[PDB]
Protein backbone atom coordinates (compact mmCIF):
# COMPACT_ATOMS: atom_id res chain seq x y z
CA UNK A 1 0.00 0.00 0.00
CA UNK A 2 1.24 3.51 -0.35
CA UNK A 3 3.07 5.61 2.26
CA UNK A 4 4.88 8.66 2.51
CA UNK A 5 7.91 10.32 1.88
CA UNK A 6 9.79 11.57 4.77
CA UNK A 7 12.60 12.68 2.64
CA UNK A 8 14.23 12.34 -0.43
CA UNK A 9 17.96 12.12 -1.22
CA UNK A 10 20.20 12.14 -4.45
CA UNK A 11 23.54 10.98 -4.84
CA UNK A 12 25.79 12.51 -7.88
CA UNK A 13 28.61 9.79 -7.20
CA UNK A 14 26.40 6.67 -7.18
CA UNK A 15 23.43 8.04 -9.63
CA UNK A 16 20.66 6.87 -6.96
CA UNK A 17 17.92 8.72 -5.51
CA UNK A 18 16.35 7.66 -2.09
CA UNK A 19 13.43 8.20 -0.35
CA UNK A 20 13.13 7.34 3.06
CA UNK A 21 9.48 6.13 4.08
CA UNK A 22 6.87 6.65 6.62
CA UNK A 23 6.58 2.79 7.09
CA UNK A 24 6.84 -0.08 9.70
CA UNK A 25 9.96 0.16 11.81
CA UNK A 26 11.13 3.48 9.70
CA UNK A 27 14.08 1.89 8.06
CA UNK A 28 12.58 1.03 4.85
CA UNK A 29 13.66 2.95 1.89
CA UNK A 30 12.65 3.03 -2.64
CA UNK A 31 15.82 3.56 -4.44
CA UNK A 32 16.22 4.03 -7.88
CA UNK A 33 18.85 5.21 -11.11
CA UNK A 34 18.95 8.51 -12.26
CA UNK A 35 20.73 10.73 -14.76
CA UNK A 36 22.50 13.67 -12.32
CA UNK A 37 23.75 16.74 -14.19
CA UNK A 38 24.43 20.50 -14.60
CA UNK A 39 22.08 22.50 -16.06
CA UNK A 40 22.19 26.20 -17.72
CA UNK B 1 6.07 21.07 -19.35
CA UNK B 2 7.38 20.32 -16.01
CA UNK B 3 4.57 20.85 -13.08
CA UNK B 4 4.89 20.88 -9.57
CA UNK B 5 4.40 17.45 -7.86
CA UNK B 6 2.38 17.75 -4.66
CA UNK B 7 2.32 14.60 -3.15
CA UNK B 8 4.65 11.85 -3.28
CA UNK B 9 4.31 8.24 -2.00
CA UNK B 10 5.84 4.82 -2.61
CA UNK B 11 4.49 1.14 -2.31
CA UNK B 12 6.62 -1.82 -1.46
CA UNK B 13 3.56 -4.23 -2.87
CA UNK B 14 4.08 -2.83 -6.11
CA UNK B 15 7.14 -1.35 -6.27
CA UNK B 16 6.21 1.92 -7.78
CA UNK B 17 6.57 5.70 -6.47
CA UNK B 18 3.58 7.63 -6.98
CA UNK B 19 3.66 11.97 -7.65
CA UNK B 20 0.20 13.08 -7.85
CA UNK B 21 0.86 16.44 -10.04
CA UNK B 22 -0.52 20.51 -9.85
CA UNK B 23 -1.77 20.76 -13.69
CA UNK B 24 -5.17 20.81 -15.31
CA UNK B 25 -8.11 19.04 -13.20
CA UNK B 26 -5.93 17.96 -10.80
CA UNK B 27 -6.35 14.07 -11.62
CA UNK B 28 -2.39 13.65 -13.59
CA UNK B 29 -0.03 11.59 -11.69
CA UNK B 30 3.69 10.40 -12.41
CA UNK B 31 4.50 6.92 -11.66
CA UNK B 32 8.23 5.02 -11.94
CA UNK B 33 9.18 1.56 -11.01
CA UNK B 34 11.35 1.86 -7.57
CA UNK B 35 13.37 -0.78 -5.13
CA UNK B 36 11.73 -0.83 -1.67
CA UNK B 37 13.79 -1.99 0.88
CA UNK B 38 14.76 -2.44 4.53
CA UNK B 39 18.02 -1.12 5.80
CA UNK B 40 20.02 -1.65 9.20
CA UNK C 1 27.72 12.67 -0.89
CA UNK C 2 23.59 12.32 -0.61
CA UNK C 3 21.92 15.68 -1.27
CA UNK C 4 18.11 16.95 -0.43
CA UNK C 5 15.74 17.63 -3.02
CA UNK C 6 14.41 21.06 -3.72
CA UNK C 7 11.87 20.72 -5.42
CA UNK C 8 10.28 17.59 -7.63
CA UNK C 9 8.69 18.38 -11.35
CA UNK C 10 6.98 16.01 -14.09
CA UNK C 11 6.94 16.57 -17.49
CA UNK C 12 4.25 14.77 -19.65
CA UNK C 13 5.63 15.69 -22.83
CA UNK C 14 8.90 14.67 -21.81
CA UNK C 15 8.04 12.15 -19.61
CA UNK C 16 11.03 12.82 -17.44
CA UNK C 17 10.57 13.69 -13.79
CA UNK C 18 13.08 15.96 -12.54
CA UNK C 19 14.55 16.76 -8.71
CA UNK C 20 16.35 20.24 -8.28
CA UNK C 21 18.92 19.68 -5.83
CA UNK C 22 20.19 21.44 -3.13
CA UNK C 23 24.08 21.38 -3.46
CA UNK C 24 26.33 23.90 -5.63
CA UNK C 25 25.29 26.88 -8.01
CA UNK C 26 21.41 25.07 -7.75
CA UNK C 27 21.72 23.90 -11.04
CA UNK C 28 22.20 20.26 -10.34
CA UNK C 29 19.10 18.18 -11.32
CA UNK C 30 18.42 14.28 -11.18
CA UNK C 31 16.31 12.73 -14.21
CA UNK C 32 14.55 9.44 -14.50
CA UNK C 33 11.92 8.08 -17.23
CA UNK C 34 8.45 7.87 -15.63
CA UNK C 35 4.68 7.36 -16.70
CA UNK C 36 2.40 10.28 -16.58
CA UNK C 37 -1.90 9.82 -16.76
CA UNK C 38 -4.96 10.52 -16.12
CA UNK C 39 -6.66 8.95 -13.36
CA UNK C 40 -10.62 8.40 -12.31
C1 LIG D 1 35.73 20.58 -7.90
C2 LIG D 1 34.72 19.50 -7.63
O1 LIG D 1 34.80 18.70 -6.69
N1 LIG D 1 33.69 19.55 -8.48
C3 LIG D 1 32.49 18.76 -8.30
C4 LIG D 1 32.51 17.58 -9.23
O2 LIG D 1 33.58 16.67 -8.95
C5 LIG D 1 31.21 16.81 -9.09
O3 LIG D 1 31.06 15.88 -10.15
C6 LIG D 1 31.21 14.52 -9.77
O4 LIG D 1 32.59 14.29 -9.64
C7 LIG D 1 32.87 12.93 -9.25
C8 LIG D 1 34.37 12.81 -8.91
O5 LIG D 1 35.14 12.51 -10.11
C9 LIG D 1 32.42 11.98 -10.38
O6 LIG D 1 32.73 10.63 -10.04
C10 LIG D 1 30.91 12.11 -10.58
O7 LIG D 1 30.42 11.27 -11.66
C11 LIG D 1 30.54 13.58 -10.80
N2 LIG D 1 29.08 13.63 -10.80
C12 LIG D 1 28.40 14.31 -11.70
C13 LIG D 1 26.92 14.15 -11.66
O8 LIG D 1 28.96 15.01 -12.51
C14 LIG D 1 30.01 17.74 -9.17
C15 LIG D 1 28.73 16.99 -8.84
O9 LIG D 1 28.73 16.49 -7.48
C16 LIG D 1 28.14 15.19 -7.28
O10 LIG D 1 26.73 15.26 -7.35
C17 LIG D 1 26.16 16.24 -6.46
C18 LIG D 1 24.67 16.32 -6.68
C19 LIG D 1 26.43 15.78 -5.07
O11 LIG D 1 25.81 14.50 -4.84
C20 LIG D 1 27.95 15.63 -4.84
O12 LIG D 1 28.11 15.08 -3.56
C21 LIG D 1 28.56 14.70 -5.90
O13 LIG D 1 30.00 14.69 -5.82
O14 LIG D 1 30.15 18.81 -8.24
C22 LIG D 1 31.24 19.62 -8.58
O15 LIG D 1 31.15 20.79 -7.76
C1 LIG E 1 3.79 -9.57 8.35
C2 LIG E 1 3.80 -8.46 7.33
O1 LIG E 1 2.77 -8.07 6.78
N1 LIG E 1 5.03 -7.99 7.09
C3 LIG E 1 5.30 -6.96 6.10
C4 LIG E 1 5.83 -7.58 4.80
O2 LIG E 1 4.90 -8.51 4.23
C5 LIG E 1 6.13 -6.45 3.81
O3 LIG E 1 6.92 -6.95 2.73
C6 LIG E 1 6.16 -7.17 1.54
O4 LIG E 1 5.48 -8.41 1.66
C7 LIG E 1 4.72 -8.66 0.47
C8 LIG E 1 3.58 -9.66 0.70
O5 LIG E 1 3.85 -10.48 1.84
C9 LIG E 1 5.72 -9.05 -0.64
O6 LIG E 1 5.13 -9.49 -1.87
C10 LIG E 1 6.45 -7.76 -0.95
O7 LIG E 1 7.39 -8.08 -1.96
C11 LIG E 1 7.09 -7.20 0.32
N2 LIG E 1 7.61 -5.88 0.05
C12 LIG E 1 8.88 -5.57 0.36
C13 LIG E 1 9.33 -4.17 0.02
O8 LIG E 1 9.65 -6.38 0.89
C14 LIG E 1 6.92 -5.27 4.43
C15 LIG E 1 7.00 -4.09 3.49
O9 LIG E 1 5.66 -3.63 3.31
C16 LIG E 1 5.45 -3.18 1.96
O10 LIG E 1 6.24 -2.02 1.67
C17 LIG E 1 5.90 -0.93 2.54
C18 LIG E 1 6.78 0.26 2.24
C19 LIG E 1 4.43 -0.54 2.37
O11 LIG E 1 4.27 -0.04 1.06
C20 LIG E 1 3.52 -1.75 2.60
O12 LIG E 1 2.15 -1.44 2.37
C21 LIG E 1 3.97 -2.89 1.71
O13 LIG E 1 3.15 -4.04 1.97
O14 LIG E 1 6.35 -4.84 5.68
C22 LIG E 1 6.33 -5.91 6.62
O15 LIG E 1 5.99 -5.36 7.88
C1 LIG F 1 -5.90 20.42 -25.46
C2 LIG F 1 -4.62 20.05 -24.72
O1 LIG F 1 -3.60 20.70 -24.90
N1 LIG F 1 -4.69 18.99 -23.87
C3 LIG F 1 -3.59 18.47 -23.06
C4 LIG F 1 -2.91 17.25 -23.67
O2 LIG F 1 -2.30 17.66 -24.91
C5 LIG F 1 -1.84 16.68 -22.72
O3 LIG F 1 -1.50 15.36 -23.17
C6 LIG F 1 -0.27 15.31 -23.89
O4 LIG F 1 -0.51 15.63 -25.26
C7 LIG F 1 0.68 15.66 -26.04
C8 LIG F 1 0.38 16.34 -27.38
O5 LIG F 1 -0.57 17.41 -27.20
C9 LIG F 1 1.14 14.20 -26.12
O6 LIG F 1 2.25 14.04 -27.01
C10 LIG F 1 1.52 13.69 -24.73
O7 LIG F 1 1.79 12.28 -24.82
C11 LIG F 1 0.36 13.92 -23.75
N2 LIG F 1 0.79 13.62 -22.39
C12 LIG F 1 0.06 12.80 -21.59
C13 LIG F 1 0.66 12.44 -20.26
O8 LIG F 1 -1.04 12.30 -21.90
C14 LIG F 1 -2.27 16.63 -21.25
C15 LIG F 1 -1.13 16.35 -20.23
O9 LIG F 1 -0.17 17.36 -20.45
C16 LIG F 1 1.21 16.97 -20.30
O10 LIG F 1 1.54 16.47 -19.01
C17 LIG F 1 1.18 17.40 -17.95
C18 LIG F 1 1.24 16.73 -16.57
C19 LIG F 1 2.08 18.61 -18.07
O11 LIG F 1 3.44 18.19 -17.95
C20 LIG F 1 1.87 19.25 -19.44
O12 LIG F 1 2.80 20.33 -19.57
C21 LIG F 1 2.05 18.20 -20.56
O13 LIG F 1 1.70 18.74 -21.84
O14 LIG F 1 -2.93 17.83 -20.88
C22 LIG F 1 -4.08 18.16 -21.66
O15 LIG F 1 -4.70 19.34 -21.12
Amino acid sequence: APVPVTKLVCDGDTYKCTAYLDYGDGKWVAQWDTAVFHTT
